[PDB]
């Protein structure tokens, strides 16, 4: 039976009196350190010397390297890429951590690879976010928040429960729900996401958009269609509360509503079920780790290749041709992290 | 090259003195009303004996019958159900447009029918926003709008594209951008999207659930991360604005990156290609505009089964427990359609 936390299972006593150190100011850093300061928690940078380290400073936050942020902290929250735990755990985080200190990963990974251990003396955790950083802050400055997972996975000092869920409460999870799941549990259904849902998505935005444009629609129009008017994303999202088929019930049209319940359950063959089966037996195999090893270790060279493919695939061509024409719905983000 | 209109391509001017009679209340209706009203245009509902003439009421509208609104209207929008609009023009429209009135659909299907058509000393034309009510009106009060396609079918009075831009500036399409396109290629897209698009999304969703399901993950958290935790739907709402593969390069982790870059262009087999390209066809050659006809025929009674079927599936029922358990952050949806500046 699911053990889910909301506000009223946690309180900022545990964080009473104590630093944590946020280690890497990046999309997750960034948030967590803004989030933290908001909720009256003492809290400290640690950076290696790259842009993240100067955009900490610029936002008023104390910065040093990695090994002094961890000395002087009774919470150390790991956010910095998976492939680098490894070496930044044995050479930084490891030698300086304090007994009775709590070290949190957001992402199980390094600990099924056993990059990052228990210590002696020490509180190992994972507090996961389903959510990436721009809403998590804009969620917590509205009084709200994303849900998260969270495993004790060490507790020598036997209060790693207690403060791992105040982190949670002052960063705004609890105002979602922070549910208990196994680090292996959370590392396979991550990587799945993002490895097989994510790109899925997409590719089927693609498919449509290229066959009204092989089949002569106009590519502007095409392109609005399958995603770039935010209505795909609207029912996406609006989903996410009352239900995906509950969507189009109450806001479609009865054209639209007899038209999706035609195919509803019938678009798909099963090689989809059996290529999602295919990218969880690589992901739980170890052969993503591996693959992930190899093109992390030349500073993600192979990784730029792809990024800068991918935007002159005509899909992104076209966007860019959309998006000068039309002007889409923003929020100004301009000091967003900055002192609320 | 395409034709697009923004804020500084249209104006209010052709609207002042003029009446709009919003023919229906529903998704697209009360939006339309109440954007019209804050702008300042002055606005009739016409509507059948239901809930939404009820609900029209209690927003303050001058609602009547559907001929007395057109009877007393300069402009008149139709946005009731499709099929509807054949004997609604027929009985209650047709009969009582003044000379030199516009009629705007949101929607070519009536067009292509030919179940509205152009009526002599009459305009007509469609005016299609790209969006449901809700949005609209949210993007509308935050000085915001939804993007629309527009297409003059008849233009009796030299007049039709003026008070056609005049009525989207006012909605807030202009705000966004309003294109030209035929009724006929909006009819076909349109349809693509709700019969290929939508289904395949949900689909795709579906299979992410039930495979993790069906190998043990606790049934909560893949829900969650399919699309429950509001991820994937931020992820294309975002993608609309800067790109869906810029989102992932901005906001995804190298871990992130390097695993959607792994599988991007090699997820679907070309099995969904030609369902596209099926469904097109079933739009295009009018087997679409039958299976509809036979649907409307029984008051929609096979959309009413198939409603309450797939409150069923597995998924709906995992969204029901995810839901009783998470707090999802929604603004206050109360107050959205009552009277602002
Ligand atoms: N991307 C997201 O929104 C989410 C991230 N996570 C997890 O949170 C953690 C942080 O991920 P992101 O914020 O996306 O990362 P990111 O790509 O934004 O990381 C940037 C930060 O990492 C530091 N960094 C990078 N390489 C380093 C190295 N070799 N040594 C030291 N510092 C280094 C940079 O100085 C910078 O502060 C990861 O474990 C990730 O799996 C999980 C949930 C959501
Ligand atoms: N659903 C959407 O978000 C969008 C809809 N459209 C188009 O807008 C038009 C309106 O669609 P929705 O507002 O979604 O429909 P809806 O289902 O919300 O329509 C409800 C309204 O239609 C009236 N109505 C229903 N059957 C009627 C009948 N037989 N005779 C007279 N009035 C009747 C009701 O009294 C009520 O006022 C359609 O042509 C549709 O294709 C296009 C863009 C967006
Ligand atoms: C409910 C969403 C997905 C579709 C709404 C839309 O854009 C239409 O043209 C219609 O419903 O007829
Ligand atoms: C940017 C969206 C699609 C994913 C963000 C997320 O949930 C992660 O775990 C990650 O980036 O590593
Ligand atoms: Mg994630
Ligand atoms: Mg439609
Ligand atoms: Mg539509
Ligand atoms: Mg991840
Ligand atoms: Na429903």
């Amino acid at each position: 039976n699911d053990l889910i936390y909301q506000d009223e299972h946690a309180s900022l006593q545990p964080l009473e009196g104590r630093t944590v150190a946020v280690i890497g100011y990046g999309i997750q850093g960034r948030a967590f350190a803004a989030n933290l300061r908001d909720s009256g928690v003492a809290v400290r940078v640690g950076n290696i010397d790259d842009r993240y380290f100067e955009l900490a400073r610029a936002e008023g936050h104390r910065v040093t390297n990695i090994a002094e942020a961890v000395a002087h902290a009774d919470i150390v929250l790991l956010l910095i890429p998976d492939e680098a735990h490894g070496a930044v755990f044995d050479v930084d985080i490891a030698p300086n951590l304090r007994d009775g200190a709590l070290l949190c990963v957001a992402h199980g990974h390094s600990l099924v690879q056993g990059d990052v251990r228990p210590l002696p003396g020490r509180d190992l955790a994972m507090l996961a976010p389903r959510m990436y950083g721009d809403p998590i802050r804009r969620y917590y400055l509205a009084g709200q928040g994303a849900p998260a997972y969270f495993d004790i996975v060490a507790d020598h000092t036997g209060r790693a429960r207690d403060r791992v869920l105040a982190i949670a409460r002052a960063v705004g999870f609890t105002r979602a729900g922070v549910m208990a799941l196994g680090y292996r549990q959370e590392t396979f259904l991550d990587l799945f996401q993002e490895q097989f849902l994510a790109p899925a998505l997409v590719d089927l935005v693609e498919t449509g958009f290229q066959v009204l444009v092989e089949r002569g629609f106009n590519p502007k129009a095409a392109l609005l269609e399958v995603y770039g008017s935010g209505e795909m994303g609207k029912m996406m999202l609006d989903g996410a509360d009352i239900g995906l088929d509950e969507v189009v019930a109450l806001q479609g049209s009865p054209t639209c509503q007899v038209g999706y319940h035609r195919w509803r359950g019938r678009t798909l063959p099963t090689a989809v079920r059996e290529l999602a089966a295919r990218v969880l037996d690589q992901i739980e195999g170890g052969d993503f780790s591996a693959y992930l090893k190899e093109q992390a270790s030349n500073d993600y060279a192979s990784l730029d290749d792809a990024r800068r493919a991918a935007l002159k695939r005509p899909l992104n061509v076209a966007h860019a041709q959309v998006r000068a024409a039309f002007r889409f719905p923003t929020e100004a983000a301009g000091g967003l992290y900055q002192a609320a």
